[PDB]
């Protein structure tokens, strides 16, 4: 099953910048959402969630198709809360109506981690909405209770190695669980809506304690407030996973430049992208815009 990326009908970079002009206006403006964290990190989950259901061994699931806007893939209990991100987005989607819903997505994500302040990640349009027979079924997202063999074999599915794995999920440093949603509750971190290593430094610096949430599930916690999900403290029972951790701790721009590829090949897995298709596009923020 092969999606071969279709640029939308006479569209180029300016038109996809306005696009992210408008996400990166909007979550400046609308600040005041998860007690004023903003919709960052919840359209970084976003796109994440809508890219990590495809499957590599026959290409089901995976951005291109978009089928979060189908019933069956929104109501995943698995994505509890990413209506907020897809709330976020109808605005947007309807002032360019052009753009196709995982391109959308998958571009509330970038624009987010570079508004955030993160790397620049480059970004591929042409993802085609497809039908609601091809919505992935739930149950291909992770589970937080496992430990790092889990993590690694789940990560297989996406194509992701080691590095791969332990790179991307630096990006919980943004945010946090919420107990209504995910049977979790708390922040990872101080820095929860500006992109940064801290997700590493603290799983490496805190004084973490086993304890039990009030969803009587397993979480590891520290005295400054923040929490740790097993799979993320997985990743410093790992001796493979812990020495990465240790390098992205003590390397910023490591972490940055890892990161951007990993989370580009994210959004990009599953798509065909013809010899003749445009570079990859790299936005620049609304502050190196004057705007
Ligand atoms: C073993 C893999 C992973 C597991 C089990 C996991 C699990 C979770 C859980 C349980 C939450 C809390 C959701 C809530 O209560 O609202 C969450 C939040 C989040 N995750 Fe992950 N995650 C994984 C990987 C990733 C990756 C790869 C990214 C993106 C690159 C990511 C980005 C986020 C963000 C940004 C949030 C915060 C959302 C918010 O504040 O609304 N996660 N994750």
């Amino acid at each position: 099953l092969v999606h071969v990326a279709s640029v939308e009908k006479g569209r180029s970079y300016e038109d996809f910048q306005k696009v992210y002009n408008a996400i990166a206006l909007k979550l400046r403006e609308d600040d005041e959402y998860d007690n004023y964290i903003g919709y960052g990190p919840v359209l970084v989950r976003l796109a994440w969630h809508t890219s990590g259901t495809w499957d590599k061994h026959d290409n089901t699931g995976g951005s291109y198709g978009g089928t979060y806007r189908f019933k069956k893939e929104f109501n995943d209990p698995s994505n509890a809360g990413l209506q907020n991100g897809f709330k976020f987005l109808e605005p947007i989607h309807k002032e360019f109506p052009w753009i196709s819903s995982g391109d959308l997505f998958s571009l509330g994500g970038v624009t987010a981690v570079q508004e955030m302040q993160g790397p620049k990640i480059p970004w591929r349009c042409g993802r085609v909405d497809t039908p609601e027979d091809t919505t992935p079924d739930n149950g291909r997202l992770p589970d937080a209770d496992k430990d790092a063999d889990y993590v690694r074999t789940f990560f297989q599915r996406l194509n992701m190695n080691d590095r791969e794995v332990v790179a991307l999920m630096g990006a919980h440093a943004l945010g946090k669980t919420h107990l209504k949603n995910s049977g979790y509750e708390g922040p990872w971190g101080a820095a929860n809506n500006v992109f940064t290593n801290e997700f590493y430094l603290n799983l490496l610096n805190e004084d973490w304690k086993l304890e039990k949430n009030d969803a009587n599930n397993e979480q590891w916690d520290s005295k400054s407030g923040y929490m740790m999900l097993p799979t993320d403290y997985s990743l410093i029972q790992d001796p493979k996973y812990l020495s990465i951790v240790k390098e992205y701790a003590n390397d910023q721009d490591k972490f940055f430049k890892d990161f951007s590829k990993a989370f580009e090949k994210l959004l990009e897995n599953g798509i065909t992208f013809p010899k003749d298709a445009p570079s990859p596009f790299i936005f620049k923020t609304l502050e190196e815009q004057g705007l």
